[PDB]
């Protein structure tokens, strides 16, 4: 229903691996949106042609203030194009490099907007992975918005134990990500970082992490409760919005 000639591309937002994302205005009536171009190259270098083709199928059937929108897509002879919502204030990874580490007010609010988005995703029967600071955009008001979802290998940093052990995984995976994220926001780095898979794999498998002095109790109690090896004993996100440290610092 769309084509490359209903759009006017502007400032290059990001130059990535599978393509580029540009600021674009729908010339029909001047709508500001993010337009990502995925070439057949790289994409056809892997079998991800229909791998991230069902990912777009999941994206469209997804409406949420904290979930980045997918308006549509179309195919070229060289590439494919994705019409996405524009997030004025970049990624959380960028804000994280400038501030190095977040406080408790900001972090508690981020895991709140995330718990809501994940809850909606589970109610809509959607399992998510990959969720990391590189995949989180800020809106006009700093509204957190999750992206990618093409994954709905690489750096294991944000993968749960059951997933790397090649075993079974369910909805409780997103509550491990919530734990790893909350740590990274508070500390500045993921709780299982390293220089290799074999080390990170061991560390993530053994669930071996430590706390800097400044990260406080209530935050420790939440990161700890969230980062249990077994898929159970991890609170359902309904219970994570309830946590005292969360509520005592969050926004709504
Ligand atoms: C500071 C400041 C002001 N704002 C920005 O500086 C700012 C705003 C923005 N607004 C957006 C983009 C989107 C779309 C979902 C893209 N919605 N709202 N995006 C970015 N980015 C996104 C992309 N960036 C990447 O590094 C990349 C990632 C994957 C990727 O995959 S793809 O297969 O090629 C290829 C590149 C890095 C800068 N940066």
């Amino acid at each position: 229903q769309w084509a490359l000639e209903d759009f006017e591309i502007g400032r290059p937002l990001g130059k990535g691996k599978f393509g580029n994302v540009y600021l674009a205005r729908e010339k029909q009536s001047k709508f500001i949106l993010a337009l990502k171009v995925l070439f057949k190259a790289q994409l056809e270098k892997a079998g991800v042609e229909h791998q991230l083709r069902r990912e777009v199928e999941i994206q469209s059937h997804l409406r949420h203030p904290n979930i980045l929108r997918l308006y549509g897509y179309f195919h070229d002879a060289t590439r494919v194009y994705l019409i996405l919502e524009y997030a004025p204030l970049g990624t959380v990874y960028r804000e994280l490099q400038k501030l190095s580490k977040f406080d408790e007010q900001r972090t508690a609010t981020y895991i709140t907007e995330l718990a809501n988005a994940l809850s909606y995703c589970h109610s809509k029967r959607v399992i998510h992975r990959d969720i990391k600071p590189e995949n989180l955009l800020l809106g006009s008001a700093g509204e957190l918005k999750i992206a990618d979802f093409g994954w709905s290998c690489g750096t294991l940093d944000y993968l749960p134990p059951e997933m790397i052990e090649g075993r079974m995984h369910d909805e409780k995976v997103d509550l491990w990500s919530l734990g790893v994220l909350c740590y990274e926001f508070l500390v500045g780095k993921p709780p299982f970082e390293a220089n290799t898979y074999q080390e990170t794999y061991k560390r993530i498998s053994r669930v071996e992490f430590t706390f800097p002095d400044f990260v406080t109790e209530g935050a420790r109690d939440l990161i700890s409760r969230l980062l249990k090896h077994n898929p159970s004993q991890r609170p359902m996100l309904r219970e994570v919005l309830e946590h005292p440290w969360i509520t005592a610092n969050s926004s709504k």
